[PDB]
């Protein structure tokens, strides 16, 4: 695989979003992944709807949490593969109150037919990402609440608790790293991103990696 990849440089990643006071990171992770795959599949970069999942995916638990793998199954099995646009189904859960599901009246912004779950191995995840694009991952983010920049090398790695999006890596740096999109606005971290060291399972990053299949 190349020494370094950054899918932001490809124009494949939407702006950093704001989950607010809601445990909906699982939805931001899954939808951010779909956004990037939809662009890479030859379409304009389009903001897609986290609220669709938060309100309508009853396998997951709204502002009380969820799993990207369950979100991807819900989209395919319960929503005909459709992911609505952000503009037609905008995010409304920032104060912790998710509106009831509405089934009518939205605009389809992307279609997926499935998803992949990747091996629990940072090298294979990086090789997949280099060719195929950003990867949704679960992490332990408990120790991310003081991060202001640099490469994190001592991530507390004990319990998965947050969904995020791998968008790149750099194996040439003095400390090789992953580049991760969060959903805590651009006012946290490095314009909304964090670099964590790569190759030591920082933050349990290898454990639950996935990506949508557009089609
Ligand atoms: O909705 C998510 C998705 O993150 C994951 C969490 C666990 C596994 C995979 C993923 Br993705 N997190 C917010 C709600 C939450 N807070 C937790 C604190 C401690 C343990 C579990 C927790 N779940």
């Amino acid at each position: 695989a190349p020494a370094a990849v950054d899918w932001r440089a490809r124009g494949a990643v939407t702006a950093v979003k704001d989950q607010g006071q809601c445990g909906s990171c699982w939805a931001f992770s899954a939808i951010g992944n779909v956004e990037c795959q939809w662009f890479l599949a030859g379409h304009p970069l389009t903001n897609l709807s986290e609220q669709m999942l938060v309100s309508c995916d009853k396998t997951d638990s709204g502002c009380s949490g969820g799993l990207m793998n369950n979100a991807f199954e819900w989209i395919v099995q319960e929503n005909n593969g459709a992911v609505y646009t952000e503009d037609s189904y905008p995010y409304a859960s920032g104060e912790g109150i998710s509106p009831p599901c509405t089934t009518s009246g939205h605009t389809v912004g992307a279609t997926i037919t499935g998803h992949v779950e990747l091996p629990q191995d940072e090298a294979q995840i990086a090789a997949w990402l280099a060719v195929n694009g950003p990867v949704a991952v679960a992490v332990d983010a408990s120790s991310w609440m003081t991060y202001t920049g640099g490469v994190m090398t001592s991530c507390v790695s004990e319990q998965l608790d947050h969904g995020v999006l791998l968008v790149g890596y750099n194996d040439s740096a003095a400390v090789p790293y992953w580049i991760i999109k969060n959903s805590w606005t651009t006012q946290w971290g490095e314009e909304g991103y964090i670099r964590i060291a790569k190759g030591s399972n920082q933050c349990l990053v290898k454990e639950e990696a996935s990506s949508a299949v557009v089609g």
